């Protein structure tokens, strides 16, 4: 919800009221995940010494 | 029934998948039965002979 950059040179009287104030909303940023995976297959027949 | 006959090459791989087998099933052995008869006959007349 970054301010707004309208600074501008804002100037008015006293007797007077508000021009179309510009309240800015938020921004909604998104993400998403990732699956890792790392599998393991050992053949019990070459294992057969230590 | 009856057991698997000695393979003698029973040598599988290391490692390797399980293989699908062999299930072989029982043998029914059935019989029937036989009639044996014996008949006689005499003319109530033999029988009353001495």
């Amino acid at each position: 919800d970054a301010l707004a950059s309208v600074d501008g040179n804002n100037a008015h009287v006293e007797g007077s009221r508000a021009e179309d104030g510009e309240m800015k909303p938020t921004v909604i940023k998104s993400n998403v995940t990732q699956i890792l995976r790392k599998v393991v297959r050992v053949s019990d027949t070459a294992n057969t010494t230590a």
